[PDB]
């Protein structure tokens, strides 16, 4: 993608998307807003099964349009199971979307409800050999996103917070071992799930959702520290971070399903 020109700006942001990417306008993009009272309880979704007890965690990667915890998924080490899924997802990176502001910053709404942020644990299928592979495949993907709300500190976020300096600008990486990722889960696995797409370019129909229900806590001052990140590289004049959230897309012909 080396010519890639897409942003969060008002000249490349979501709106100019289907130019370059018209599948922008397809039958199962993401996010959307959950409807609470739509989406149906599913007594068939199995059990959700995150095992990130031997998760290796290797690099933080500031990419122009957020940042990436990269984990190595050359083994089967951090895996998602279960829920709405048939076999294995791999956990590959994580990264957030948030907001200017505390009153947005989330891609998936709650009965229109904007979060402060959303983190995007991403998965994907081993039976597909490679994350390249698995994009091209409709049940290629597994995000699992749970929302952040501005109160209490999240204690196991703060090692992301504190590396933040170390990555201001586009194309800056900074060593990031050790990096336990269940610090960034919430007590519950109560979710929504759906079938939709990456929420960035190139917008591949592939992933399936996983929605938490619970959101996490973070601090004024953990969030304000992502917002001071920059979209700009080194040396360019500085646009903050900020609003790097696609909105809620057309439903059209999905359901909603919910575990609980
Ligand atoms: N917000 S999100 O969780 O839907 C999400 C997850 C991953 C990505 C991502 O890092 N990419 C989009 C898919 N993608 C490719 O299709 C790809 C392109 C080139 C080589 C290999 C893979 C890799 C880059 C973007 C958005
Ligand atoms: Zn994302």
């Amino acid at each position: 993608g080396m010519s890639h020109h897409w942003g969060y700006g008002k000249h490349n942001g979501p709106e100019h998307w289907h130019k370059d990417f018209p599948i922008a306008k397809g039958e199962r993009q993401s996010p959307v807003d959950i409807d609470t009272h739509t989406a149906k309880y599913d007594p068939s979704l199995k059990p959700l099964s995150v095992s990130y007890d031997q998760a290796t965690s290797l690099r933080i990667l500031n990419n122009g349009h957020a940042f990436n915890v990269e984990f190595d998924d050359s083994q089967d080490k951090a895996v998602l199971k279960g829920g709405p899924l048939d076999g294995t997802y791999r956990l590959i990176q994580f990264h957030f979307h948030w907001g200017s502001l505390d009153g947005q910053g989330s891609e998936h709404t709650v009965d229109k409800k904007k979060y402060a942020a959303e983190l995007h644990l991403v998965h994907w299928n081993t039976k597909y050999g490679d994350f390249g592979k698995a994009v091209q495949q409709p049940d290629g993907l597994a995000v699992l996103g749970i929302f952040l709300k501005v109160g209490s500190a999240k204690p196991g976020l703060q090692k992301v917070v504190d590396v933040l300096d170390s990555i201001k600008t586009k194309g800056k990486s900074a060593d990031f071992t050790n990096f336990d990722p269940r610090g960034l889960l919430p007590e519950s696995l109560d979710y929504w799930t759906y079938p939709g797409s990456l929420t960035t370019p190139p917008l591949l129909e592939c992933v399936t959702w996983i929605v938490l229900k619970e959101p996490i806590s973070v601090s004024s001052e953990q969030v304000l520290k992502f917002r001071k990140l920059n979209f700009n590289g080194e040396g360019e004049p500085e646009e903050l971070m900020v609003d790097n959230w696609r909105p809620a897309q057309p439903l059209k012909n999905r359901q909603i399903k919910a575990s609980f």
